């Protein structure tokens, strides 16, 4: 157990670390989607408003 | 050691999920800023062509 307390503790920590950051990797991908779309639709609405 | 490694490791992901929510909320709020800017400027554009 005094070996476990490192061998498995560090792995729990590492796995939690990697997942804690790749959650945010996916979330960054999502905000890329959102701030693409924010312009993509706004320009179409511009081209409607000034055709009106 | 094993219990504290479990604890501190597992709290990481609970923490990071809230920051994924931070990113998605910021995404949508700046998106609203995008749209609510483009709308008003397209309004002034149409008004300019109208006065012309």
């Amino acid at each position: 157990d005094l070996d476990l307390a490192k061998a498995s503790a560090t792995d729990q920590l590492k796995k939690a670390k990697a997942e804690a950051q790749v959650i945010i990797e996916q979330a960054n991908k999502r905000r890329s989607q959102i701030l693409d779309e924010a312009k993509a639709e706004a320009e179409q609405e511009r081209t409607k408003i000034v055709a009106q």
